[PDB]
């Protein structure tokens, strides 16, 4: 009955509304859940949660990374009408905003529902509107009534959706990216029996805004080998050719070879990539190869840290990423945690040396 | 008969197929060739080759950088038809892919030729196709037959072209960027008689994917003054005005004042820029000023290292960059090595101080 | 090990650069190779090579035709810049010219490589350029330097590609059309043990420029039954429906029922068509039916000769026709020669009479 344990952890984390820069609700909980399984634990400057397991050897340092932040919207202006105007946080696209229900939170504590509306059809062409033409409806008739609700410019809004079950293996919610990867990280932390190498478990901030938290968190820790856990695109929907699927739901986590931007986001360190594959294989964990032409994860800037950090990514397949409607397959999450647990367990101080290279002289 | 020595070195390096992340074939050789001329030599984490010459003084540190990687294609899907689909590595443009012959290499060792084909004309408009409509033809009728060939998703492909001579001064090949600059670096390494200052010779990785190797390599070395050697655009072809040429073949290496992106790639440290010019001048080496509105080299992120690194670029003029068909002028390469040799030789511990600036107090 | 014998013959013929009107290099060799197997042999006015086998009967005359010429480019103007402008020979399309390497030959003997270049991207839209915007780069800085290279207006250029092997059954080169059919013809000439009927073996000129050599060659010979051997379109690539493939590689030569131009190129004489099929069938040679809506071969104007000539076509399937990158399947060539050998062997003076028709009176 592991399935139920995953779902409940995910409901806990995805009902928390924490878009980039605002992650404190999730930030709190993650610390709580992380606490017993770690030797040392802290929250850094930017609010990264850092757990630490010293394992048994003099060994080395391996880091595991997942981001807490989700996309969302900043309320930017408040109309005299009482309506709210927004600007996006991260990779938000307007198709996902139309006739959607939203939760706004209150510079202090509270939560009001709102509705993203449109001009009506009579003002022939559709034509997804533009953000500046969108507005949020919280049920107020004035700016005064809004202020009186406690909501101020700068308050964030987030998709109003809670986990629902799609058949036996799959689920829907907002904010699977990356809460799903926090979950996977956290739940590999439980399965963990000790290991040669020191493990840093890091739940990061501000990734959707372009990998900011993962950049800084890694600088102070600087480990030998880092591992990112993020979602990755799955196009195995209809009207798409099998060549453009990139991953399939329920076919296992995706070990990343390349992602984004004419490559250039990350081409993962082949030796970490090679490692992950042979482990999965020998442990008969199902897996996929992530070779993708768009998007990037924490590992883009981690592998760029200092002299360099051998880095790779375990990515979990997700449909309709960056919508309220994202879909994930629970088996992909289970095997995700397994492949993570193994990676840490099977890591050795000797293997961590290839990796830093000779000295021919 | 220097001309012949350059060509053969270039054939050696450009017949090596090493797109970004995959540079190991070149990586090997460069080490070999670099070995005798260096005091200390090693390959770092990411596979950067680093040679070290200690010269005679307590002096300082100057670094020289060239990238080994070339653009190419990842095979992404394998059709049941037996055809291969690709996604690009670096700055690949579709015009260069049409009816081109390609070499695919084999996750283990081997090399199969392939053909990049198109839908036929009958499916009026041309209309350069899109990458997703392209496919590679290796002569197989099935996915099975492909796997049996040893080629897997993730295997890279590269232009099939070997050096050819265009008249007396010029040559064609794939991957001039940057193998031509490795060559120049390597061949200035030979001409080198000692010097006051410590010299780090670095053949870098993953530049086409946006300067990744040069970022990390420089962090651990951190030198006072760095020098990039890259190709730069030459438009001196027909149907282009003399104002948009930017450089001419056979007119000498291009000392970089500015490149890219509304500037913003690099505006080279004027004092290193000034230095390079006065040296070239006094040594009557022909040269050009590289002032360009697109593209960037290693020196963009090198000059950004730590407190900053005085940095400049010797760029060699190249026609049709990022094609199988690139053209280079051998004189530009010869004078390139000369201007590099001089720069290192003429560098002094005293000059290396201006450069870090006063202290008024 | 027949496979190797075909390849080497093809390398010999396709490394010969002989576009329409210029076929002399191929013209020479074909004569050489044809010589031992023929009774009488000669080269006519236009340079057609004509071999003659008298077989054993008073019998009749059957002719076999293949064209030596390939598409190419005439250098038309020579810029002061030193660049060359071209106009096409035959059915050349601009998509095949972009970033292609070319061989120019020298009104007297010699061969210089050249590069077909383009305006750079900055002069949004691609937009395959137009021939008048293309130029060839031979590495020269002046018209003077070009003339000094011996290259004059009127000199032809041709794709620079030599045979490469794609897996076990298939190969790439320029000029498969029709050198592949010369090869097939030539190699059926070897397998030939005598026959009732007189055989004329003809390697023709200027077909890509619209069947000129086949028109004149046949007039003086005038035979009863003629056979063309040409390539034909194979679309069995991706993104094309099985209804538009027209032929498949490795499925056998294509006996032609109809080709081109709302038919109108050739509707082959059904009795020769019928003949070819029943022979292939009974001899269990694999074959295809060529029913096509574009393109035409020598047999269009042969069947039009004098009172008429019963005519048909054995066509060999080819992918990416009229590119540097054409692909052919060696089995299609082997069975092509077999079906040719049979046709000649199985031909009889009695069968040659149906064919000329009654006289009811």
């Amino acid at each position: 009955e592991w399935r139920g344990q995953y779902i409940e952890l995910i409901k806990k984390l995805t009902s928390l509304h924490a878009p980039s820069g605002r992650e404190d609700p999730v930030k709190d909980l993650v610390a709580e859940l992380m606490k017993s399984h770690v030797d040392k634990l802290w929250i850094d400057v930017w609010g990264n949660v850092v757990g630490y397991r010293k394992g048994s050897k003099g060994s080395g340092k391996i880091m595991i990374a997942a981001h807490m932040d989700e996309i969302g919207l900043f309320i930017s202006h408040i109309e005299d009408d009482g309506f709210l105007r927004v600007i996006p946080i991260g990779g938000v696209l307007e198709r996902t905003l139309l006739y959607q229900r939203v939760v706004v939170r209150t510079r202090d504590g509270r939560l009001y529902r709102g509705v993203i509306g449109l001009k009506p059809p009579h003002v022939e062409a559709q034509k997804v509107p533009e953000l500046r033409e969108l507005f949020i409806d919280v049920g107020a008739s004035s700016k005064e009534e809004v202020e009186k609700m406690g909501i101020r410019v700068g308050d964030i809004a987030v998709f109003d959706r809670e986990v629902a079950e799609l058949g036996w293996n799959r689920i829907t919610s907002k904010a699977f990216d990356d809460r799903v990867g926090v979950v996977v990280m956290l739940k590999a932390l439980e399965m963990l029996e000790k290991h040669d190498v020191d493990v840093y478990l890091v739940a990061t901030v501000q990734e959707e805004v372009g990998l900011k938290g993962a950049k800084t968190s890694a600088y102070g820790i600087s480990p030998d080998v880092a591992l990112a856990i993020d979602v990755t695109i799955a196009s195995d929907v209809p009207g798409v050719a099998k060549s453009e699927w990139f991953t399939r739901l329920g076919y296992g986590p995706a070990i990343k070879i390349v992602d984004g931007r004419n490559a250039g986001g990350l081409i993962a360190h082949p030796k970490v990539g090679e490692f992950l594959v042979s482990i999965a294989e020998k442990k008969r964990i199902p897996y996929q190869l992530d070779v993708i032409s768009g998007g990037t994860t924490d590992a883009s800037t981690i592998a760029l840290n200092k002299e360099g950090v051998a880095a790779g990514t375990i990515s979990i397949p997700s449909r309709y990423i960056h919508s309220p409607v994202e879909v994930v397959d629970l088996r992909d999450l289970y095997n995700a945690s397994l492949l993570a647990k193994a990676f840490i367990e099977e890591a050795t101080p000797e293997w961590i040396q290839s990796i830093k290279g000779v000295v021919i002289k």
